[PDB]
């Protein structure tokens, strides 16, 4: 089923520029009882990076035994606490800081890794769709529907069922979207499940590094207003959507009512929303919600507020009839 509330838990793709790195040390998967903690709290859809490099340290090859049996563990300890995973190719449209569809990294070797990824994890329950990859941008924008559509062929060799979150040029900009997404209605998926996500941070440059504070002409529709391009594309073209990341400090009232408004938005169109993020390793990153002695996670209320008012069915936005 389609949770509208739901979660990044990030850790895997950590300390990018060591590779393979060490468990542990460059990179965090969840320990036992992390997600216990999570469906407690009522929130039952996580959407899980992981680095390409780690699980595919050489193009077409098999997958890392060490670090795919970490996402089988994983996975393992989703399903036991009914936590519905999405799994996410956190790698912006690059293989070791290359293009795909360039020379360097074929298009077919994109699909290859999604032929794994689907054969390794289709037959596991708590899988619940495959976010193709992070946030492509800047000189991986232009080739990037033509390794959407390399991605999907490959994860449809195995996996016929599941969704696919589609995500957009310039990192996915929600704000931007309509300008760059019409390359995206080409793509053409054999079982006609493919969802978009786009992802939304409301600091001026929508960076997510919130490095000020809100300011003084703050509009707290600025959520609102930076998800309505992407909703009316998807109400524009019959698509459905999806909010992949979206995250904001702990620290000011402004923040926390741009957020309460978001959420309204997407509720009353029946897109889902993953905050971003908790983790087992963030330590004291701003946009954490994970748990952490003496810091207050104002956000965690408004998702479960949110949460419980959730009435969809299916992905949104609905169809006119
Ligand atoms: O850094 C790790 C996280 O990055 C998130 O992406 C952000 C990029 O890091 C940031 O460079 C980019 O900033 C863009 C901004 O989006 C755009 O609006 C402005 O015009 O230009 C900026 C670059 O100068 O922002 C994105 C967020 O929008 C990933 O989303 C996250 O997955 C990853 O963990």
């Amino acid at each position: 089923s389609v949770d509208l509330i739901g979660i990044n838990v990030a850790g895997a793709e950590f300390t990018g520029g060591k590779l393979p790195g060490k468990h542990g040390t460059h990179y965090f998967f969840p320990p036992e009882g992390y997600f216990e903690y999570w469906s407690e709290q009522g929130i039952h859809t996580v959407r899980f990076p992981l680095k390409w490099e780690r699980l595919q340290p050489s193009l077409n090859a098999e997958l890392d035994d060490v670090y795919a049996s970490l996402v089988d563990d994983m996975l393992d300890q989703a399903k036991e606490n009914d936590i519905k995973v999405i799994l996410d190719v956190h790698n912006y449209a690059r293989y070791r800081k290359k293009v795909i569809g360039t020379e360097d990294v074929p298009v077919s070797a994109y699909q290859d890794l999604m032929e794994r990824i689907a054969k390794r994890w289709q037959g596991h329950d708590a899988l619940f769709a495959y976010d193709i990859m992070n946030a492509p941008y800047g000189s991986a924008d232009k080739l990037w529907p033509a390794a959407a559509q390399a991605g999907i062929d490959g994860v449809r060799k195995y996996d016929k069922k599941r969704p696919l979150l589609i995500e957009g040029a310039s990192w996915s900009s929600a704000a931007r979207w309509p300008r760059y997404a019409d390359e995206l209605l080409k793509l053409k998926d054999p079982a006609d499940n493919m969802v978009f996500s786009a992802h939304v941070y409301i600091d001026e440059d929508a960076s997510g590094s919130y490095k000020k504070g809100p300011g003084k002409d703050f509009e707290p529709m600025i959520g609102v207003k930076r998800v309505e391009p992407f909703v009316n594309w998807l109400k524009e073209h019959g698509k459905k959507g999806h909010i992949g990341e979206f995250g904001i400090p702990n620290d000011d009232e402004r923040w926390l009512d741009a957020m309460d408004k978001l959420l309204a938005y997407l509720n009353e169109n029946c897109i889902p929303i993953n905050y971003w993020a908790a983790g087992p390793s963030w330590g004291n990153y701003k946009l954490s919600i994970e748990p952490k002695d003496g810091e207050k996670r104002p956000q965690v209320a408004l998702l479960k507020k949110y949460a419980a008012k959730d009435n969809c069915s299916d992905f949104g936005p609905a169809k006119a009839e």
